[PDB]
Parts: structure tokens; sequence; C-alpha cells
């Protein structure tokens, strides 16, 4: 029983953790990295705790670049590297490369196998229908040494764990051919058409991130005309060039006019509230992450779903799959993730290795940074995630996701940190300085009033700059932002043009006075992003003199 496995693992947290670390060290304690730490082959917890330092990405990057450039000696593991999983987190504007090994796919597959067993406890009958999940592959590259680098889900979807899988609780409408198609449009359109045809078997709707599902809905808003047509005519549109997709959908696309009729009846109305249960009326819930930065999207999802529950099922990363939500139907505000003690060796830094707290021993109410040791040879690596213990499941702590440290803005997988944002502001002022203008202060917000959302930067200038020049400032900020952002702009369409709102002189002084109604004066520092979803965003907006948008896409190529 998957459920009994969860109960055993969480009952025996600290014993499992010891055994896992023994397995990892049995595998790796003889690698270059651990030998350099002086472990000298020890596989026991006391030796490890004593000798292995806590590290960040930049401490490991020298080892990673050696592997990327073709070093195939056992640097990090006696299981050598199979590919690089590209985190959406960056350093110097480039994606961090998380080495993985072939063995880890099986542990990822184990975590996935736990999800529907838990869900089935709260939502009956899912086996009697399909899931409409919009899933997408993104671009791959190769390192100078020949290894592939690509996102974990892209790796997942192109793996046979996924392609040739044995299961009624995983009956999906999307043909893997459409999932694997490069082009966002063809992939989206083809998956929409298959979701609509099968509209009535659809018991749940989803995508990895809430924003992905929102972009699927916007896609419908823009293409239901041709969609209703191909449904009626039963003929695949020739916008779809990709021959492998055409063959997958045309394999289930049946001519159906009673179907096409309704699609027009619901999408012709200008009102799209509850559109999801109107097109897919047996939908029981939405399977999308809406914790952390995706929380922004909850109101928008509710409007389109008509109030359907939103399941946040899993907590995972490019470097390590962590665990799962044992209460997937709770309220989004109530989500906590139970880290699974078999997935790696997990330690916690209260927000140096002597302060590390073991998984079993974290304290309810406290916030910690996640520090992980993995089979792939990450050793006391800091993920950057801040977590708050909300309680315990048997001996296993449960965590509310707080944030990834230093991340200011995300629309999707982009994770723009304060350093990149500040440098972006500095690069755009080359357009301002000839006017005699400079940016006295700025802040930002992720704006999701439309799909896709976009970055809004507030500028208080000191000197007038014309509107075309300020729009070019938007573009320049985008050129300076990281590869994930620009890729999302040019390739995915998941982020719309960046917006600069110029605020009147004295605006940030006011922003100070409003927070001071609370905050400590000689403790205040201007927030570089604002989320207090009404009061502070409303105050800034109320001081805006003009608004400007990037008139063109930034540069990006894989
Ligand atoms: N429910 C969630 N599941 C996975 N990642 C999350 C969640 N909420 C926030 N995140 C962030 O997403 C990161 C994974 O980034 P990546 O390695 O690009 O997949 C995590 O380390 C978290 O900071």
């Amino acid at each position: 029983e998957k459920l009994r496995f969860i109960d055993e693992m969480t009952t025996n947290v600290d014993a499992v953790q010891e055994r896992v670390l023994g397995e990892i060290l049995g595998r790796n304690a003889g690698t270059e990295y651990l030998t350099k730490c002086g472990l000298d082959g020890a596989t026991d917890r006391a030796a490890f705790r004593a000798k292995v330092p806590v590290v960040s990405y930049d401490d490991l990057q020298p080892y990673i670049q050696r592997i990327a450039n073709g070093d195939r000696s056992p640097i990090l593991s006696t299981h050598p590297v199979s590919e690089f999983l590209t985190s959406s987190g960056t350093s110097a504007g480039e994606r961090k490369l998380m080495p993985t090994i072939m063995d880890e796919l099986d542990r990822r597959q184990l975590l996935y196998s736990l999800l529907m067993p838990v869900m089935n406890l709260y939502v009956p009958g899912l086996d009697k229908g399909k899931g409409l999940y919009f899933l997408f592959v993104k671009s791959e590259t190769k390192t100078p040494g020949g290894l592939t680098a690509r996102p974990v889900l892209t790796s997942y979807y192109k793996s046979d764990h996924f392609k040739n899988r044995p299961d009624p609780y995983h009956n999906y409408t999307s043909p893997t051919a459409a999932i694997l198609c490069a082009d966002a449009f063809q992939s989206m359109y083809a998956q929409m058409v298959c979701g609509l045809c099968q509209r009535n078997d659809v018991l749940r709707l989803g995508a990895v991130f809430a924003s992905g599902l929102l972009r699927a809905i916007r896609f419908l808003q823009l293409n239901w005309e041709q969609l209703a047509d191909d449904i009626e005519s039963g003929e695949l549109t020739p916008r779809v060039t990709d021959p492998s997709v055409r063959e997958a959908v045309a394999a289930i696309l049946l001519p159906d006019p009673e179907l096409a009729k309704l699609i027009r009846a619901e999408c012709s109305k200008g009102d799209w509230a509850g559109i999801i249960t109107r097109v897919w009326p047996n939908t029981k819930y939405l399977d999308v992450i809406v914790t952390g930065a995706m929380a922004q999207y909850i109101p928008t999802l509710e409007f389109y779903s008509g109030g359907l529950p939103m399941a946040c099922t899993m907590y995972a990363s490019s470097e390590c799959y962590f665990g799962l939500n044992l209460r997937p139907m709770c309220d989004p505000s109530e989500v906590s993730y139970t880290i699974m003690p078999n997935m790696g060796y997990f330690e916690f830094l209260p927000v140096d290795a002597t302060q590390l707290v073991d998984l079993a021993r974290v304290e309810v109410g406290r916030e910690y940074e996640l520090v992980i040791t993995t089979y792939a040879g990450l050793n006391r690596y800091r993920v950057g995630d801040v977590l708050r213990v909300t309680g315990f499941h048997n001996a296993a702590p449960q965590f509310r996701f707080v944030r990834r440290k230093n991340v200011l803005l995300s629309i999707e997988s982009d994770k723009t940190d304060e350093a990149e944002l500040q440098r972006a502001v500095e690069r755009a002022s080359a357009l301002l300085r000839p006017h005699g203008a400079s940016v006295v202060e700025y802040t930002s917000q992720a704006c999701t009033k439309r799909i896709p959302g976009h970055y809004v930067i507030y500028w208080e200038l000191l000197t007038v700059v014309d509107a075309d020049t300020l729009g070019r400032c938007c573009l320049e900020m985008e050129e300076a932002l990281n590869t994930v952002y620009r890729q999302s702009r040019v390739a995915d369409g998941s982020i719309g043009p960046l917006e600069i709102r110029v605020v009147r002189p004295g605006t940030f002084e006011e922003l100070m006075d409003y927070a001071i109604s609370r905050g400590a004066s000689i403790n205040q520092y201007k927030v570089p992003r604002c989320v207090t979803f009404p009061p502070i965003v409303e105050l800034l907006d109320s001081r805006v003199v003009s608004s400007h948008f990037s008139p063109a896409l930034p540069h990006w190529t894989p």
C-alpha cells in the first residue's frame, strides 16, 4: 500500500533518514568532493555532520563546470551524471545546472506514485474519468562536454516512466505527441482540441503552475472559433504543421456539431465566469500549484472555475523531489507539505553546519532554510527555500512554503531576484541620463490582472522624458533580466511586456509614512517589491503620472 508506505516512512522519520544518508555516503563518500571534506569513506552520521560543510550553488559551481565541460571522473557521485536539470533559479542570469543521475528518476517516480493514492482519500471516483492537464516541454541545450541540460519536467515527459507507463487514476486527454511538441501554439491548440472532444469524461483540470492553466483558458478565449469549427468539421486546422501531432489528435478528433454548438454558446458570451465548469462540467477540482508566488493567481482561477477547489499536490525542485501535500483538498491558504524522508537527507538552518537541525527535530512555528544531501552528490546544499513548520504527521514535520530567498518577482517559473532587478534599473538609465533624469527610487509588483501577467516597475524620477523613451526603458530592463524571464517572454508567451509606472516626486516618502503607521522608522527600508495586495499597491498606483510598456520582445536563444 502506498498509504502504508507513507505511514511507515513518517512514523520512522529519523531511522529512514539515517539509512538514506548511509546509502548516499556508501555511494559517494569516496567521490572527490567528499574526499576533499575529509570524510575518507565514513558512512556514519556523526562523521558526516562533523566534516561536511554547508554550501551554496556558487561553492559547487567549480565542480559543476568541470562536469559540464566533460570531466567524467567521480566528482560528486560514483553514479556519474546523466544530464543537468536546469533550475529556474539563476546565477549571473544563467540557469543553475543541477546534476542528476539515472537512479533518481525512480525516486521521482515513487513520489508521483503517492499522489493519487492520497487524493483518492478525499475525492472518490477519479478512476472513472480523465484528467485534462496542459503539459509542455521546453527547449534543451548541451553543455560543452556533451551532456544535455533541460528542465526536470521536460526530462520527465520525454522519459518512458511517462511515455510508456502501465493506470485508471492517470487517464489523461493530452496525447504525449502534443505534450512533446516544441511549438507552444501547436502544443496548446492540439491539447485544447483533445480536452474539448473528451469534455465530459474530464474529472479534473490542471497544469504544473496556475499560470499555465490560465494561459490555456486565454488560449480558448482567443481560438474557440477555429476550435468549434474543427470539432464540428472534425478536421484538424492547418495552422498545425507538426505531422506527429496532427496524427495524434486526428486519432480522437471526431466530427461533432452538438459539441461545436455548445462551444460557441459558452464562448460567444462576453462573460467567462465559471467557463471551466460550463465547458467541462464534471470537473471536480483544479490540479495546480497555488502556494508561494502562484498564490497570486487564486482569484483569477476562482473566477474562471466558479469556485472549484485548487489542489497543490507536490513540493519539488530540479535538485530534489521533496514531498507531498497529505491534504490536497484543503484551502490554498492552509497548504502544508510533508517532506518524504526517503527522498534525500534533509537538514534545516534556522533563518553554519553547527546550527543544522535534523528533519525529525524541527520545531512547530519556526522558519528554516532547507539544506539537502542527495543521491546525486549534492552535500548539505542550500536550496534557498524558507519553510515554516506548521505541525507534525506522525514523526514527520509538515511545512508551509514561505519563499525562495531573495526572489522578488515571478509570473511563472521566472524568479527575478533583487540583484538582477537593481542592475536592470541601472542599465535602463542610460536612456534617462541624457535627459538629465535619474531614478531616485523604484519598487515592483507582479501584475496578474491580465493573462499573461507582467512585471510592473515603479520609478520616481529626479530631473521631461517622453513616452517613447520610457517605453524603450522597459525594453532595456527586459534585456537585462535573466534567461528564464526572456525565454518566457519570447518562447512561451508566459510573461507579457514589462510595464514602468512613473510616480510623482515624494511618492516613496509617502510609502514610508504609510508603512510607518506600524514599521520602525530607523528600521524601514523601501520595499523593492510590493504585494500587500490592496493597500500599498493602491497607494503607489494612486501616485502614478504615466504608464509605459516594452514595445518589443527582449533577446533570447537557447
Ligand atoms: N508547491 C511547490 N512545488 C515546487 N516548488 C515550489 C512550490 N512552491 C514554491 N516552489 C518553488 O519552486 C522551486 C523549484 O524550482 P525548479 O528547480 O526550477 O523546479 C522550489 O525550490 C521552490 O522555491
